[PDB]
């Protein structure tokens, strides 16, 4: 079968739910179903202005009651309702404050699915313990360690935030490190080699591109971040209390009360104030670190892409009669 994702390159894509959802075909129904990102029996959307459009292609031929159309909406809080059309036969929303408005929308229960942000199904495979992750990364097996990044492009004052942060977990009175940093630059590699060449007075590790974030995340006890869904949701699946450093404009900003809000993190534009939180939560403020971290995890959705691709294979399962 056919399965045709669309979705925005300019930027917003969003390309990481995209391939997390062909992965979680592939790796479910094996070659039992064929999946393109961008004559298709299912067609989703994984962006917000990719509904109407498309949809009036499908009424004004009458190709509507043959194939499938769904939605993955991806801000987690305050949407944009152009995710959200009656016409529409499941918008899968990635929290219940999105669902509840959905409703509002006019969106039908039997239309509105709660699965959660959809995550690579690699990145899902469970636990290792902590000082196995690190030690396989080179960093410090017992220092708490804060993961900084900015999505797949490095974006974010990450080196001044990592200034910050070296001055700020260096406890001189033991003439030690009381943390550590991981840093991942993605595909940014001028900031990998300008972090790469410096020397840092607390362990600092300099990555490029991760394809195993699953234990990145894992080796870490709290993230810095901007508001990225994908990220924020990955963060969440590993227990992660998450610093958002920022947003792009439009596309991130409804995600920051999700996390905000839910007791999952705090928000900080400033790098000497994010080293503060660290410093405070690897510090005098553990305990709160530790309710954060379980406030992530009663939230996380690991099994999101699962739910998602299943119900979608009952959906065309049936439309084809
Ligand atoms: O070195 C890297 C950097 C980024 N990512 C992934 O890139 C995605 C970024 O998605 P997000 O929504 O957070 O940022 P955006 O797509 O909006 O730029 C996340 O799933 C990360 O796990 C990765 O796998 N390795």
């Amino acid at each position: 079968k056919k399965v045709l994702i669309l979705m925005s390159d300019t930027g917003g894509g969003h390309r990481a739910s995209a391939e997390a959802i062909r992965a979680a075909f592939n790796q479910e129904f094996g070659d039992e179903y064929q999946v393109f990102i961008t004559q298709p029996d299912i067609i989703i959307s994984v962006h917000p202005l990719m509904q109407h459009v498309p949809l009036r292609v499908l009424r004004s031929k009458g190709l509507l009651k043959k194939i499938v159309f769904t939605t993955v909406i991806t801000d987690l809080s305050t949407c944009h309702p152009t995710w959200f059309h009656k016409l529409v036969t499941r918008c899968y929303c990635p929290s219940t404050e999105v669902a509840k408005r959905a409703q509002k929308a006019g969106l039908e229960t039997s239309q509105i699915k709660v699965y959660g942000l959809p995550v690579r199904p690699s990145f899902v495979k469970p636990v290792r313990p902590k000082v196995e992750l690190r030690r396989e990364l080179g960093m410090d097996e017992n220092l708490p360690a804060v993961l900084l990044m900015g999505g797949g492009e490095g974006m974010g004052p990450i080196e001044a935030t990592a200034r910050a942060l070296a001055d700020a977990l260096y406890d001189k009175n033991l003439g030690e490190a009381v943390g550590q940093v991981l840093i991942i630059c993605g595909r940014n590699k001028k900031l990998q080699s300008k972090l790469s060449s410096l020397d840092w007075k607390i362990p600092v590790q300099v990555k490029g591109f991760i394809t195993k974030m699953e234990e990145c995340m894992g080796a870490c006890d709290c993230i810095i971040t901007k508001a990225g869904p994908g990220t924020i949701a990955e963060a969440m699946i590993r227990g992660l209390p998450i610093i958002l450093n920022g947003y792009i404009a439009g596309q991130e900003a409804g995600n920051v009360p999700y996390v905000v809000e839910n007791g999952c993190g705090k928000f900080s534009k400033s790098p000497k104030e994010i080293s503060k939180i660290v410093a405070d939560w690897f510090g005098p403020a553990s305990k709160e670190l530790e309710i954060m971290s379980q406030n992530a995890l009663r939230l996380a959705k690991p099994e999101a892409v699962f739910k998602i691709v299943h119900d979608m294979h009952e959906l065309v399962r049936k439309k084809n009669s």
